[PDB]
Formats: structure tokens, sequence, C-alpha cells
């Protein structure tokens, strides 16, 4: 599924991601924009053989099981495929765990480099919320 910008804002809010760990909704929408372009089926292979999955490009090294990332963990207790679903519940639930892990949204490289400190409210501007 390819989400529209306000459509994803609304889905994220329904699943309680707005202001989760103090991160406003625009930060989550921005991160999803530059991680996946709002496509739930986005995947990206890393040089280390791990893979990033879904709207927020969650990595198999630590958070999900894909069977092909030696030495890896599955801290969200889900198959990585679940992160590619049209319904974002598994990705939101896993994102809450990630963002609680200590470095906040800096775990998302694309957030740090393209969203952090920018006018992230722009991503929810005009949205009926
Ligand atoms: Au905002
Ligand atoms: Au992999
Ligand atoms: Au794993
Ligand atoms: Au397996
Ligand atoms: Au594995
Ligand atoms: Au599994
Ligand atoms: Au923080």
């Amino acid at each position: 599924k390819v989400f529209g910008r306000c459509e994803l804002a609304a889905a994220m809010k329904r699943h309680g991601l707005d202001n989760y760990r103090g991160y406003s909704l625009g930060n989550w929408v921005c991160a999803a924009k530059f991680e996946s372009n709002f496509n739930t089926q986005a995947t990206n292979r890393n040089t280390d053989g791990s893979t990033d999955y879904g709207i927020l490009q969650i990595n198999s090294r630590w958070w999900c099981n894909d069977g092909r990332t030696p030495g890896s963990r599955n801290l969200c207790n889900i198959p990585c495929s679940a992160l590619l679903s049209s319904d974002i519940t598994a990705s939101v639930n896993c994102a809450k765990k990630i963002v609680s892990d200590g470095n906040g949204m800096n775990a998302w490289v694309a957030w740090r480099n393209r969203c952090k400190g920018t006018d992230v409210q722009a991503w929810i501007r005009g949205c009926r919320l």
C-alpha cells in the first residue's frame, strides 16, 4: 500500500504514535516519507546482509525475523513480512519499541539526516486531525 501523507498521519494517530516518546506526528510522517516514500512494501538490503522492511524501514538485525540475518535478534517478535502489510499495526508497535531503546528517533538514519530539526509540522499541515 502506498499511503497519502494525511492518510498516514491519521493511521499513525489512531495507533497512538502521535507524541509517542515526545515525538510529534510530523516527525513520524517525515521519517516514513524518507524511509519508504509511504510504501508499506518497501524493502532495502544493507551491506551487512540485514534487510529493512516497511513504512519505517525496520531492520532485521535487531527487530524482526526474516531467517536470513545471522546472529540477529527478533526483539519485536514478528516475522519481518508483517512489517510489509497494508495495515500498519505491526510497524507502529515495533517502532514504539525501537524509539524507546535509548537513542530516540536517531535510530532512523533518514530521520536524523532529513527530518531532525526541520519544520516537521509541515508534514501534517492541512490534514484533518
Ligand atoms: Au508535528
Ligand atoms: Au536480511
Ligand atoms: Au532478526
Ligand atoms: Au525463519
Ligand atoms: Au535470522
Ligand atoms: Au518468524
Ligand atoms: Au528522545
